[PDB]
This record gives C-alpha cells, structure tokens and sequence, in this order.
RNA sequence: UUUGCGAAUUCGCUU
RNA sequence: UUUGCGAAUUCGCUU
C-alpha cells in the first residue's frame, strides 16, 4: 500500500448574483450553508495553486485547496468504493465522456463512507424505481425530504430520464388545484387524462423546479432559429409544476448537486 | 442549458 | 457512406 493525501474543495460564495443578473430570478444557495462538500484522494501532494473563481448560478464562488489529511492507508475495499463513486459522479450525475474526487461530510471534515454505501443501496441511483401506491398505501407527504432534493419524474422519459432541483413547494396548491393550460380542469386530470396516473394523495403541495444541466466551463463569467426554438422550450420546461406522488427522489442531495457541477471547471483550472 | 430530443424544407463545400 | 462537413427557415415534444 502507498500513503494517501486528502484535500478538500473549499467553497464560499464571495460575490452573489446582483439582482441586475438574476435573470431566472433564482434564489442563491451558498455552498458554505451545508457542511458536505467534495475532496480529492490523491497518490503524490496536490502543488499549492492559489485561489480562482467559478462561476455559477448563485454568483461568484472562491474555490480554494486546502490539505485535510496525508501519510495514511486505505483499505483495498474502501478505495473500490472511493473509484466506483468517483466514476458515478462523472458518469451519472453530470453524465460526461487528480486520482479521486469524494464526498467529505463532518462528524471535522473527514471521508463520508456512509452517504457512499447509501448511495449504492439506493433505488433511484440510476434511473426511475418501481414505487406502489393503492387507496390503502397512499403516497406520503414529507416536506424535509423535498427540502433539498433533486426529482425525477417517474412517468415519461425513462430512456434518460430528466432531474430537476425542487426550487419551491407550493403548500397552496395541489393535484386539484386549476391546471395552467385550459383543455385540462386539474393536475390530476391532466395525468390521468394524458399519462392515464392516478394519485391516491389529493392533499399534497405541488413543486415548483428547475434543471440541473449546465455548461461544463465555469471559470468565465455568463455576460437562432434553433436557438430561439430552446429558448422557449427551456422556459416552459422551468416553469413545470410537478407532482410528489409522480417523482422519484434522487439520492444525491440538491446542496450537493450544486458543488459538482463546479468539479470539471476545478479539475480542469487544476490540470492546465 | 453546452450542439435538449425528434421530424421537414432550402442552400454552400469536392473535380 | 454510417447521422459527410457547415449554414438557414418551418414544425412537434414538457406543465
């Protein structure tokens, strides 16, 4: 075995998004609010670069290096999880083509072995899970868990199917409520109508959402006729409302998320 | 939101 | 010759 070095990607948002560039008009999600973050578990020291900007949707985040640990061992069983979750990060959450990133949480800052393990027991990893809901086990309502989650709809898309952060839950409205576009009286109706769903929770809030997708460079700032057809097709897809009932809950948190889409713009200033 | 996914038509590039 | 390379316009898909 050779000895281990631990950074962990420090992140503070230094600068956030002025009212005058809030276009989406989002709210902004300081990656310092949440203790879990991403590191990196290397075989040789990481060389001392100094500190550089990413640019994300919450403004300007400080992304720094700093060492946590170095001279240890890992087990062989711990480092074949380290690399299957490094490669899932890559290849599953932000779908793409220094040795190991990881998931750090505290107790201090240290390896989060157990969000991992989770993460492989999980149903909704990969793809849509097979959840059942009858008159008699009725899908149940947990505001927390759409706290800081990141859905996906169960109903359509199963190919590759779409995530979106929960950006609102709308305690005033449910499955009942009026359904935006006329040809349907409710939300209810509209699945059932369109997808043929039924819901066996009536009083559910619905939520409001936004797409994970972005550019993979964000080390410079934001500031036709397919072009123009996106445009409006991004914004009807933003302004989705969506049911609990019909949408699986992705395993890796919104918080979370958010700080890995900043990884290859990191691994990439680290690199050249 | 990066070349979102998928159809159709028009046009340029070779010797 | 497999979705050849690159432009333009029209249209469908989400709630």
């Amino acid at each position: 075995d050779q000895p281990c070095y631990l950074y962990v990607i420090g992140m503070v948002l230094t600068t956030p998004l002025p009212d005058e560039l809030n276009f989406r008009r989002r709210k902004l999600y300081p990656p310092e609010d949440t203790t879990r973050c991403f590191g990196i578990l290397t075989a040789k020291p990481i060389p001392q670069i100094p500190h550089f900007p990413v640019y994300t949707r919450s403004g300007e985040v400080t992304i720094s290096i700093e060492l946590a640990a170095s001279g240890f061992m890992l087990s062989l069983q711990m480092l074949e999880l380290i690399t299957r979750l490094h490669q899932y990060i890559f290849s599953h959450i932000l779908r793409l083509e220094a040795y190991c990133v990881l998931p750090l949480n505290v107790v201090t800052l240290d390896i989060d072995f157990k969000f991992m393990e989770d993460i492989e027991k999980s149903e909704a990893r990969i793809g849509i899970p097979s959840t059942k809901y009858t008159k008699e086990t009725p899908f149940v309502f947990k505001l927390e868990d759409y706290q800081d989650a990141v859905i996906i709809p169960r109903y359509r898309n199963f190919d590759q199917p779409h995530r979106f952060y929960v950006a609102d839950v709308y305690t005033d409205l449910t499955p009942l409520s009026k359904f935006p576009s006329p040809e349907y009286e409710t939300f209810a109706e509209y699945y059932k109508t369109k997808y043929n769903l039924d819901l066996t929770n009536l009083n559910q809030p619905l939520l409001d959402v936004d797409h994970t997708s972005s550019r993979l460079n964000l080390l410079t700032p934001r500031h036709s006729s397919a072009e123009k057809r996106k445009a409006k097709w991004e914004s009807l897809q933003n302004k989705q409302i969506l049911v609990p009932e019909l949408c699986a809950i992705h395993p890796i948190p919104a918080s979370l998320w958010r700080k890995a889409v900043c990884l290859p713009s990191i691994l990439y200033r680290l690199h050249c």
